[PDB]
């Protein structure tokens, strides 16, 4: 049931919240068609429409949008072929070529090419992938050296959580016979050519200008063959932090108080193929399965000579891989950032391809005197075809995610509780709230200004209270609370923001009067399920960095007289590099109990935290031994709940402080 709309019919659109309703909670597929526009300018004034309300665009024809792992897929094509934690967007981009028989199409013969003919040598060979893609920004956290990064991110993967169905050449590897026209007595006589395996897989990703940098990838260098494994590749981005870290709610300047590392996970299982990284700039990276094991014809040969009266295919086929032919599924992350001040837009392309690579093999009939005999060969100067899928998207830098703060309102209270609000002219006016009006919409940012979401070009200015203005580095669009009030105060006039109570018109005041009321009130337009967990166990001290539980469902640890370091995988530690790493299974926790005194070697330190589980069977990461004037801080999990997040708080040497979050 797929809903078609014709862009051409909104020059008169639906907000994202609306689409994901429709595509997600209605299991609605649609289909947006943007060839009816009748010029250019039309098209690019749709486009810009297109990705300001959903945060990405494109430049293609027609936009497929359904549902995959909870949030839009994007299938572009042009003719007819922790949200709690991090602010961000997230959608999916699809990609599906099938690859035509003419496409795999090459000569029987290597020896004879212009005599034996054609043939396909795929059956139903296809590319059908799935892109993560990931908007989002980070804030500079930790001191200069080893602090999260101040900058906008675009995180592109094809990790084990959201995989396609991969690259496909053949089920099986066939074969045929051909041998010479002519007579022989030294020479070759006879060949096969065998049907096409992949001698390499290749993805390239690159950005369409220099406001995009690739800050790293996964895999980071080479990775060899027959390398099995699942990774964990991490990305640590500074955030604003909740209740734990920021207790001014909705009055908070957007500002770092914590890090977060959001991970994808991805299996490796190279077999014949070794995986080739290359950068060739700042912009663009490739990786590349090559054939490393078994990547000649020759290397196939399972025989090297006999009798001229035998006739016996001289391949053994079953060497190869099936990753080579069967099914292969890529695994791949790469993190592209700009300044925290970009602006304009970029595209990111990515192509993915297959060389596909038939096999040829021949006997040759040697000529002794008395008595001959065959050899087989293999031959590697042979043709290779490579077929590419390629797919781009479009971002803007100044999409309201990219801020990395929470949308909020400003409310007038003693004016019917209205919410300012801003046209698409910049004017300013006072409204009934409504959340899913992004025009009530404003972002507190580092500066303290109050940039709105719906243009976060605009800024509000005490300069002219009437609408917005361009936003700027004066002073006047800088904005203080009073604390204890409900006060906004202005920054270079250090007045506060007052609106008549009837009337509902803004001004700078010294003092409210008789018609004018001081009163502003602000709270996150986004409706935020409160977030069970933990007390903080042990100390608030140091850096706190945020992690999700891994599948494996397991806390990671060094430790020995005390916590050195913990995390949700033993390559994503936090603290110190002393003690022994350990793991301690999370499922069927029924407590966790922390132990914190006067350290031996040295201050007051977490030393141990003991989890007993529901069987009653208890594990201690720590120890209780080097401890002296103990305190024990016992935390109880209510019934059925599960860890799912780890903030854990640690300095250079040692975990000070932990807190799980629950469900
Ligand atoms: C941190 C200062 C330790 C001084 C001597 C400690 C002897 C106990 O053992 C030590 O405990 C440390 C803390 O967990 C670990 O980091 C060391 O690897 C471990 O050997």
């Amino acid at each position: 049931a797929i809903k078609y709309y014709n862009a051409a019919d909104w020059q008169a659109l639906p907000s994202l919240a609306e689409l994901r309703d429709l595509v997600i909670n209605q299991q609605k597929r649609v289909l947006v068609d943007f060839s009816q526009i009748s010029d250019a300018e039309g098209q690019a004034e749709m486009q810009a429409q297109f990705r300001k309300a959903y945060g990405v665009g494109f430049a293609n024809q027609f936009i497929v949008i359904t549902e995959h792992k909870g949030e839009l897929l994007f299938t572009p094509f042009d003719r007819t072929e922790e949200t709690n934690t991090l602010p961000h967007v997230a959608f999916y981009i699809s990609v599906n070529r099938a690859i035509s028989d003419e496409e795999c199409t090459f000569n029987n013969s290597w020896l004879w090419k212009n005599e034996k003919g054609s043939r396909p040598f795929c059956k139903d060979a296809n590319i059908s992938l799935i892109y993560r893609v990931n908007l989002e920004r980070s804030l500079q956290y930790g001191i200069v050296g080893s602090a999260t990064p101040d900058a906008k991110i675009v995180r592109i993967s094809l990790d084990d959580d959201s995989t396609g169905a991969g690259i496909h050449l053949n089920d099986q590897l066939g074969y045929r016979q051909f041998g010479a026209s002519y007579t022989t007595l030294d020479a070759y006589f006879r060949e096969w050519s065998t049907d096409a395996i992949a001698q390499d897989y290749r993805f390239v990703f690159n950005a369409s200008n220099n406001k995009a940098q690739i800050l790293k990838t996964f895999p980071v260098d080479n990775i060899n063959e027959k390398f099995e494994r699942k990774e964990v590749s991490g990305f640590e981005l500074g955030v604003t932090g909740g209740v734990e870290v920021s207790g001014d709610g909705p009055k908070a300047k957007l500002e770092a108080r914590a890090s977060y590392t959001q991970s994808r996970w991805l299996t490796y299982n190279t077999q014949d193929y070794r995986i080739e990284r290359n950068a060739k700039n700042a912009q663009a990276v490739s990786f590349t399965w090559n054939r490393q094991q078994y990547a000649t014809a020759e290397s196939l040969l399972n025989r090297s000579t006999d009798a001229l009266w035998v006739n016996t295919y001289p391949v053994d086929v079953n060497r190869i891989s099936p990753l080579s032919y069967a099914s292969f599924v890529p695994k791949m992350d790469v993190i592209y950032k700009a300044s925290a001040t970009e602006t304009g837009s970029t595209d990111f392309i990515i192509d993915s391809s297959v060389n596909i690579r038939p096999i040829y093999n021949g006997a040759y009939k040697h000529y002794y005197v008395v008595g001959a005999h065959q050899s087989y060969h293999g031959f590697e100067d042979t043709p290779r075809r490579r077929i590419t899928k390629s797919a781009s998207f479009t971002v803007d830098w100044d999409h309201p995610v990219f801020t990395g703060g929470r949308p909020v309102n400003l409310q007038l209270a003693s004016f019917n509780n209205r919410c300012i609000q801003v046209d698409a002219q910049g004017r300013l006016t006072a409204n009934m709230c409504d959340s899913q009006q992004s025009a009530q919409s404003f972002i507190y940012d580092q500066l303290g200004r109050y940039v709105s979401a719906s243009n976060t070009k605009l800024c509000l200015d005490g300069a002219a209270l009437d609408a917005l203005q361009p936003c700027n580095q004066n002073l006047t669009q800088r904005w203080e609370w009073r604390k204890g009030t409900d006060e906004l105060t202005n920054v270079y006039s250090g007045e506060s923001l007052g609106h008549d109570k009837q009337t509902g018109e803004l001004g700078l005041y010294a003092s409210s009067n008789d018609a004018v009321s001081l009163r502003t009130i602000t709270a996150y337009t986004d409706v935020f399920n409160a977030q069970e967990s933990s007390p903080i166990l042990g100390y608030t001290q140091g850096k706190m960095n945020q992690q999700r539980v891994g599948q494996d469902n397991r806390l990671y640890v060094r430790a020995g007289a005390a916590i050195d370091a913990l995390g949700s995988a033993s390559d994503l530690l936090v603290g110190g590099n002393g003690g022994s790493l350990s793991s301690v299974d999370l499922s069927g926790v029924k407590s966790i109990t922390a132990t914190s005194g006067d350290f031996q070697y040295g201050g007051q330190q977490l030393v141990a935290l003991t989890f007993t589980y529901q069987d009653g069977r208890q594990q201690t990461v720590g120890s209780k031994a080097y401890v002296t004037n103990a305190h024990e801080d016992r935390f109880d999990l209510p019934d059925a709940a599960k860890i799912t997040q780890l903030k854990i708080w640690a300095d250079d040497w040692l975990v000070k402080g932990v807190q799980f979050d629950l469900n």
